């Protein structure tokens, strides 16, 4: 199997070369990610200025390509230009913290692995849920027991999975929808040494779900969290009553 | 869109003209065809003996070049040696006739996508199903339009999309499956003026799929017939059954 690893972290980051090294071992595996820290970047797309790569060496087992560009710049490059259109599974992580909830739209991480399942790869993003302390080789270890349990035929259309591992215990597997996670962000003001002040983006997190089988609660009982998804964002039930009332 | 045109009637097939010009009106277009007849030729290439190449006028934006090769031959010297190796879309056409069931084997419009495939290029083989009421300019616009609503990214590795057009009033289209329509060929024995007898070969076709989805019962039905053929030709029911057998 041919599988493209990236991640929005950098080529260099401890998470993506763990993953590519165990894949490695028993696929074909290319890697092509940012060049820089690309945390936080979203779905961003470089179309205004030209992209640019760069051949580095991660290991004599697998084909590195470092990217001017984002998640979804890599993704792109690589299926046309580093690939051949010839990708099997598109694998973005492993990241260094939790995606869950809606921190998942400014994700980089995710993003990566969504523009696989725009093009209808079977794409995965996986996270280690655990920030300070977090476990890139169970996360990996994990993933290649995956890939061989899992059914990729049940994924529809244009849809990715969005993982997120237990640093600790792996007690299981649980198929999990997103869940509304998100934080009390404010801004801590300060000065600079010219006289001008500036600020720093703060937060605390924000874990109101009612919800039982939503992405965090999951990983809170040291199970995966695997959530399917897909790049639609229309709220059905608001449409079907904003029809029934006007037109 | 740098596009390579081509086809298995002759660079002065009107079948090529009409379609080389009308994707000229969005696209880089190349157009290297053959400057002989050569229907029915199949896949074949040269290897035997040099190939030439002639440039010839068609439109004022459309760089052409004619070919002493076959279909397939034109797709290499084209890619080779006219696009320095850049190439997006092959489209080979439009046909005078359909290329529909087992036919598509000997079938040099075919071949000259197939070729594209073989080399990973996006291609597709075009043709207008009635060989005495030709539609070459409703083949195109058909096709021209059909662009803007396909998703390249799902047709897959050496993988070509073959295309027959019914010729009159488009109901729509389909995604068919290859059929089984074929030949019952035999010959017409004739004496030359020395005595020596030869022989014309004729036949009478044989359509006998029970499956509903095949190409030429969409023809029939006047929809577009669009199915998506590889050069992998293993037989992997057979192989199955061989291997249970002789394990
Ligand atoms: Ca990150
Ligand atoms: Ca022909």
């Amino acid at each position: 199997m041919r599988i493209l690893v990236t991640n929005d972290d950098g080529i260099q980051s401890k998470g993506i070369i763990v993953l590519a090294e165990l894949l490695s071992e028993e696929h074909e595996v290319f890697v092509v990610a940012p060049d820089k820290e690309r945390s936080a970047t979203g779905h961003s797309i470089t179309i205004h200025v030209p992209l640019w790569m760069k051949k580095v060496f991660i290991s004599e087992r697998v084909v590195a390509y470092s990217t001017t560009g984002t998640p979804a710049d890599c993704v792109k490059l690589a299926y046309n230009v580093v690939m051949d259109k010839r990708v099997d599974l598109i694998v973005s992580g492993v990241n260094r913290g939790p995606n869950m909830g809606m921190d998942i739209l400014h994700s980089g991480t995710v993003s990566g692995a969504m523009e696989g399942a725009m093009m209808n790869i079977p794409s995965i993003a996986i996270s280690s849920a655990n920030y300070e302390s977090p476990d890139f080789e169970g996360a990996a270890r994990f993933l290649i027991d995956f890939l061989k349990e899992f059914d990729f035929s049940l994924l529809d259309p244009f849809t990715m999975l969005n993982i997120n591992v237990p640093a600790g215990e792996i007690k299981g597997w649980r198929f999990t929808r997103q869940s509304r996670r998100r934080w009390n962000d404010y801004f801590e003001e300060r000065v600079s040494p010219f006289g001008e002040k500036y600020y720093w983006m703060m937060g605390e997190v924000i874990e109101d779900d009612d919800r039982d089988d939503v992405d965090y609660k999951a990983v809170r009982e040291g199970y995966v969290s695997i959530t399917p998804i897909h790049p639609f964002l229309t709220n059905e039930q608001c449409l079907k009553k904003l029809r029934e009332v006007y037109d």
